[PDB]
């Protein structure tokens, strides 16, 4: 697949507010997976223990894996689709090391729409939503490719 130059350009906008804030952001999407799918938080060995919505609001931990998430996510939208390089690391980690199945790549894809548009009315309107969606489908097409071509599947 490949999206217009006024599909990037939605994305880009609302991206470019979300930019204002990736602490905040981070933390309300990795918070936003957890409670709709508790079953992502089990691979995490880091904040499996986190009991309660207020304890992951509390870790500072937890809000700094958001930023690290948040950044390498910017830096392949940012690619516009030229995201080869960045996408090998990231296959190779979470399917070997971390385990991740692909599946779960859609639930984190959920939560980030959830929280933009309910942060970001005014600019992810229906049309800005299905760019993000479309770039987000993108990004798990290449990175389920990547998965079967390292021996996971996901
Ligand atoms: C937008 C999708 C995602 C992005 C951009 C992303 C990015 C990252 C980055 C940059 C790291 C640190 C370096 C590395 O280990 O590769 C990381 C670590 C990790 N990711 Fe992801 N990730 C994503 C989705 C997920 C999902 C869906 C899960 C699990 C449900 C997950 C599980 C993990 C785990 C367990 C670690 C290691 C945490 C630690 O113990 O420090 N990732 N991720």
């Amino acid at each position: 697949m490949v999206l217009s130059e006024g599909e990037w350009q939605l994305v880009l906008h609302v991206w470019a507010k979300v930019e204002a804030d990736v602490a905040g952001h981070g933390q309300d999407i990795l918070i936003r997976l957890f409670k709709s799918h508790p079953e992502t938080l089990e691979k995490f060995d880091r904040f499996k223990h986190l009991k309660t919505e207020a304890e992951m609001k509390a870790s500072e931990d937890l809000k700094k894996h958001g930023v690290t998430v948040l950044t390498a996510l910017g830096a392949i939208l940012k690619k516009k689709g030229h995201h080869e390089a960045e996408l090998k690391p990231l296959a190779q980690s979470h399917a070997t090391k971390h385990k991740i199945p692909i599946k779960y790549a859609e639930f984190i894809s959920e939560a980030i729409i959830h929280v933009l548009h309910s942060r970001h009315p005014g600019n992810f309107g229906a049309d800005a939503q299905g760019a993000m969606n479309k770039a987000l489908e993108l990004f798990r097409k290449d990175i389920a490719a990547k998965y079967k071509e390292l021996g996971y599947q996901g």
